[PDB]
């Protein structure tokens, strides 16, 4: 459980459910590489990501599909996706909450981080 | 569990611990009543804050003591309080989460409404 | 002037024009008593609120009047107002931007102070 | 002038000043060419980035450098930048604002669309 997605809706008042997450994590040669995806649950939550063997220390991109969410609701919406970039488990394993409030021409995203 | 109050801190990345909450409810003289209060955990919510019986409908105001948050960390902040003011159970009972996301001069804020 | 309101509507990405704002000061039996008020314009925007020599130091509330603004769009919001509640410091910058972003069951809002 | 960014800080209350700006537009082979780019100004504001001949539909794509200006101040950010990605669409109205409000471990972004 060391990387959590959570995603609402301020439109709806509501979690937003059936989102597409992907993350991927910059390689040595600067390109991103997938490294993991999900969907939220009826919660608006992403569980079960990675592993605190797989995820290592680098730099993670979370991207969260908005625009696919919000097309299936029927919605025509700004932004392509939500975007969250950072540098993971650089002083030892962290646990990190992405969490994201979407509306159809705005975004909020905030983290946070705990020491297991 | 029919209201609870959850508090971010954007500064620090984690949860906002020992935020006070009051909630008060408009009275038929149009004053506000106080109704209830409390303190955030150390995972930044509030809950007990009241019972199903006692949360009729209403017109209700969530005051986030912000300012008093941010001075015990030792700093200046902009606003007095967080104040969410909204109708509620006015097609029957509902659930509320209140959420909050603190910096020194900003916040957003949003609900979760669902119904059981 | 030293008071500006901005507001913008994070559904439609536009402005939030037409939109009733209300500004009180704090007396000293803690009762709110109307300061000043006006309606967004077609930027979002509402000048003129107030002049130097009346923006004393002091505890305001800007309200917001958000149910109105989504119902005359046909959308169904949450909160009654949206209410900004801060203290004017003259020891700080003297230009006060009070900005806010609203969505039907979620509002930000900022404050830029500047000289 | 269609394109204009707008960046505020959370934290001081005031504009994001010198804040680092690239834009980028997606080529036919999904990657990124840089497009434009610069500083904001003391306003926190980044006009002149593109005209309208230049600026035509497609995918595009708005970092902002908040890692640096957060260093630049002396506070411990969570980001590497912040990214706003979106389609530019000649069926809606012509000048596109995008605004982002910086914290340390947060950000909010909106995009005011008007004629
Ligand atoms: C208790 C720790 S947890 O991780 O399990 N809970 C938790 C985590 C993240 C959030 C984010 C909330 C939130 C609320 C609003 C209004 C926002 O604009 C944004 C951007 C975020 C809330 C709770
Ligand atoms: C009047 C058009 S303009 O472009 O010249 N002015 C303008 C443009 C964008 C904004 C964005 C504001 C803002 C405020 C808050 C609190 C936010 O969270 C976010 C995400 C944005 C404000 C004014």
């Amino acid at each position: 459980c060391p990387l959590m997605v959570k995603v609402l809706d301020a439109v709806r008042g509501s979690p937003a459910i059936n989102v597409a997450v992907h993350v991927f994590r910059k390689a040595a040669d600067d390109t991103w590489e997938p490294f993991a995806s999900g969907k939220t649950s009826e919660s608006g939550e992403l569980h079960g990501l990675t592993t605190e063997e797989e995820f290592v220390e680098g730099i993670y991109k979370v991207e969260i599909d908005t625009k696919s969410y919000w097309k299936a609701l029927g919605i025509s919406p700004f932004h392509e996706h939500a975007e969250v970039v950072f540098t993971a488990n650089d002083s030892g394993p962290r646990r990190y909450t992405i969490a994201a409030l979407l509306s159809p021409y705005s975004y909020s995203t905030t983290a946070v981080v705990t020491n297991p």
